[PDB]
């Protein structure tokens, strides 16, 4: 697996980084204090995925240019730009965590629920933010791509936040109207929130990086990897109610948070008026009681089926877009992210 | 006045900026109603102050330009990125309301307090971040000191992040430790989280854009305006308590809040240990009789005129500090600020 060959010289560039972001106390002491919570910050959010995300920079990289230009230094660079992309998802995780009311994520309790912390994770999740730009000038600013790199990181962090901004505002707390939850707004939203910055974002890092910077090139590794981040924010909604918190490191608060899901948007299709009226008086409800009737009636209406054969119609969809449209660049690009994300 | 002069002109492009940053609605009606709220957080959150900040740019180019170089363009230039100024202080006030638990700003209920805002209020703060960067790129990409400018905002952040580190840190709620407020804490707080973003950003942005990017001149510069930030810190301090709501347009919250005040630190230098002991007790709580007994001790030890003598040192000094360190530069541009905030 070309993930897993690269994932160890990966994750060890993380004390790298750590390093080199942290020897801004050398000539300022003064913030040495700052610099203390910067990195508490950083090992506690940017660390214990899957790393996916910024692994795809490297192994595109790896692909994209020549080996005779895959040197030490850049290779450096590709590794860091990889981090950077892990920033901005912890960045916008560290967030949404707060907005979302979560209480776990991967695997551990929130960084706003942490004692002592609160609301100043607001704070802590825009240095996330800045430090991408901090590493993009120390590694990357003699690079021709440099400039690219800056308005990519920059766009995919706008389009995200209008994103954000129409998953919050679809699902105002309160107020339960099912009418807003229709299949057209659900991939308005997710185009916006996910499928820019977790698919589009590292593979255009990494075509910058290797001299790719034409519009029609861009364009067409657009139209499949928008597609792959709109399935994976369904398997996302999916795992919500459906997945092992164990697995997924995180608990599911979609229903009770009264959220425009995939899986709301596939029940209203199927159901009846007298299941209509369950899912209006339980849903976007904190209580225990009212969460396990609306995923009874999920299972009800076989959601998870409809999950399953919606899976299956996508790949096979996802493969005819790589085969008109990954030339000139090389389908294992696109391939290999895929085997990783429905298998 | 030539704040005054440029004034009218400037707050006019507003109607500009709103314009073309809600223009994006237009090839993609999907995301419409995320574009009426990015306008609503803008008309409630950069509307309203003496916009100082965003003024500077546009007087400093003013006097740093040939008037043969201030075409039409170039002038719409210098109110976009006087703008963006404002842009970033509201991503920082709406955000710092929130940390700081504020009740009122600019004499309105705090956007966060807004029924139906709440926390999402955090994604619209990061929006209007994320505004800075669409308006450069729109009005600025083809200009020389692009990169420039978009390298200053986006370090002037970083370095208001780590201040805003040191004041949440210098200030946990419940834990009210004494110890920790020096002078010394004190000035590195207030030149990391105001000093910066409000003084040295909107000169250093006029430069860049007259051309003017020397090392040299941008140090001299620094050393003039990071000290006039750390004045207006000790203004805003003095006046959290001591000034008049209904001028200021906000309600002070920094005792409450266990704040590292100015007022707090000059009280701590002066205050016998009986007095030191009616500190301890009442500091850092939200009892409103508790919060009286503060203010007390702070006028028998008369701070108020301490901080007027204050103001006057402080004064003279900047005063000194320009005659040393102006040239090149016009000391018009030193003294018309000044002028602005101290009298
Ligand atoms: O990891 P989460 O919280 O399930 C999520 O995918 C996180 C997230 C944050 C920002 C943008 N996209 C997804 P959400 O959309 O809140 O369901
Ligand atoms: O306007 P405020 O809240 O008095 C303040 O000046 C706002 C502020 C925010 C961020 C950086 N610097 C000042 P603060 O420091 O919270 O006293
Ligand atoms: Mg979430
Ligand atoms: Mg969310
Ligand atoms: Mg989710
Ligand atoms: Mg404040
Ligand atoms: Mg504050
Ligand atoms: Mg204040």
């Amino acid at each position: 697996d070309v993930y897993a060959q690269e994932k160890q010289d990966f994750v060890q560039h993380f004390s790298q980084i750590v390093r080199v972001l942290t020897e801004d106390e050398m000539g300022h002491p003064e913030i040495g204090d700052a610099i203390a919570r910067l990195k508490e910050v950083l090992e506690y959010n940017a660390i214990g995925g899957k790393y996916n995300r910024g692994l795809t920079v490297v192994v595109a990289f790896r692909e994209l240019v020549e080996p005779r230009k895959q040197d030490a230094d850049s290779l450096q660079r590709a590794w860091t730009v990889g981090w950077c992309v892990e920033l901005l998802q912890a960045f916008f995780l560290v967030a949404d965590d707060i907005m979302d009311s979560s209480l776990t994520r991967r695997g551990q309790i929130c960084w706003y629920q942490k004692p002592g912390v609160g609301l100043d994770a607001i704070n802590d999740a825009n240095l996330l933010e800045a430090c991408i730009y901090r590493l993009l000038k120390l590694y990357c600013r003699e690079q021709p791509y440099y400039l690219n790199l800056i308005e990519l990181f920059l766009q995919s962090s706008y389009q995200t936040e209008i994103g954000q901004t129409l998953d919050l505002l679809t699902a105002p707390q309160g107020n339960v109207d099912l009418v807003r939850f229709t299949e057209k707004r659900y991939k308005s939203i997710v185009k916006y929130k996910t499928a820019f910055y977790s698919f589009y974002l590292p593979i255009a890092a990494a075509m910058y990086m290797a001299g790719i910077d034409g519009e029609k090139e861009h364009a067409n590794a657009k139209k499949i990897l928008l597609e792959m981040g709109e399935f994976f924010q369904i398997q996302d909604d999916y795992l919500d109610l459906f997945g092992d918190p164990s697995v997924t490191g995180k608990i599911g608060t979609d229903i009770q948070d009264n959220k425009c899901s995939w899986l709301v948007v596939q029940c209203l299709q199927r159901a009846t008026p007298e299941q209509y009226q369950i899912l209006k008086e339980n849903y976007g409800q904190k209580e225990a009681e009212k969460v396990a009737r609306v995923k009874a009636l999920y299972e009800e209406l076989d959601l998870p089926a409809v999950f399953l054969q919606y899976e299956e119609d996508s790949y096979s969809h996802i493969m005819a877009l790589i085969e008109q449209y990954a030339a000139p660049l090389p389908p294992a690009v696109f391939l290999g992210l895929a085997r990783k994300i429905y298998k």
